[PDB]
């Protein structure tokens, strides 16, 4: 209730890749195969209290954001195609402060599997942002998602 700092966090990416899933895996630890613009939830790093409002308004601006999740499907090679696009829009109309982590969601459907890992890890390389493979479904690297991103965004607020 009594935070230290708050982070503007925005989910971006293509529609269908789970931005809304990944969200709500995070702020309320539930995923369903079955009106929120944002989410809040309050973590705890080192001794701090950081309130977290996490944005889901990419499939309906940029300024305020300290971290941006930037989201494709691995099972859609058009969602991998769309990052470049997201980046460039993201290191133009942002902050020079904001961190950015690339995540290819859906890693539970290998069967469906168009990009690979190191395809993911060599763009991220890339475009200078950190990478997760991730699943809203089976919560895989969520949690990791977002401490990375709030733990980078503290090394830069000290910088
Ligand atoms: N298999 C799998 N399906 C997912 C995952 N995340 C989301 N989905 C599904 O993919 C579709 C799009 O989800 P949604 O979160 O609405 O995508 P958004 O349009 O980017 O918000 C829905 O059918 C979800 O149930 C995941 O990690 N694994
Ligand atoms: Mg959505």
């Amino acid at each position: 209730q009594n935070f230290d700092y708050m982070f503007k966090l925005l989910i971006i990416g293509n529609s269908s890749v789970g931005k809304t899933s990944f969200l709500f895996r995070y702020a309320d630890d539930s995923f369903t195969s079955a009106g929120i613009d944002f989410k809040v939830k309050t973590v705890f790093k080192n001794e701090k209290r950081i309130k977290l409002q996490i944005w889901d308004t990419a499939g309906q601006y940029y300024r305020g954001a300290m971290g941006f999740i930037l989201m494709y499907d691995i099972t859609n090679e058009e969602s991998f195609n769309a990052v470049q696009d997201w980046s460039t829009q993201i290191k133009t109309y942002s902050w020079d402060n904001a961190q950015v982590i690339l995540v290819g969601n859906k890693c539970d459907m290998e069967d469906e599997r168009v990009i690979s890992t190191e395809r993911g890890q060599h763009l991220g390389e890339q475009l200078g942002f950190e990478f997760f493979e991730t699943s809203a479904k089976d919560n895989i690297n969520v949690k990791q998602t977002f401490e990375r991103l709030v733990d980078i965004i503290c090394d830069k607020m000290s910088e």
